[PDB]
């Protein structure tokens, strides 16, 4: 085995180390794309959830509107109750005065 | 028709008016309960929606966590890529120096 045979042997072992370093570079570069692809997936996920949030919020705002119309119904019913009670008291005074004629 | 016959007649017409006022009081009192019952219905509706909102929010917070772990994956992959690139350059210098022996 010549001087060059030995050098040959050592270049081969180094090339073997480099091939493994290269494998690791390729894994890492794959891992960078897998991560970037997922990050993108998830970022859209939140977009979708942000929109879903806005919906549930408009849908809530809508029950609130109905609530407000109902509260208004209630108050009008109270007003009407007092109006009729007043009318009944007025007719009772009138029947009393009529009876006394 | 006596003096009292006439008074009788007028008390009857007044009683008729009062019976109608009473009907209106009863409608109004019914309307006050219908409104209060609905207001209650809707107030619970929003409770339910407030809770649903909090869910969708926790579920969003959760995608965000996954996002953060993915971003972290990416950075680690970049670190690993540079590490391996460095190793490959180091082995290339070594093979060059070996060849020259």
């Amino acid at each position: 085995a010549g001087h060059m045979d030995a050098i040959k042997k050592k270049m081969q072992m180094l090339k073997l180390d480099k091939e493994n370093a290269l494998d690791r570079a390729e894994q890492a570069e794959a891992d960078k794309k897998a991560a970037e692809e997922r990050s993108k997936q998830l970022e859209d996920d939140i977009v979708q959830l942000e929109k879903q949030l806005r919906v549930t919020e408009d849908s809530r705002d809508q029950v609130l509107e109905e609530l407000h119309k109902s509260e208004d119904s209630l108050l009008f019913a109270e007003e009407n109750a007092a109006k009729a009670e007043s009318e009944v008291a007025s007719l009772n005074r009138r029947i009393q005065l009529v009876e006394e004629e």
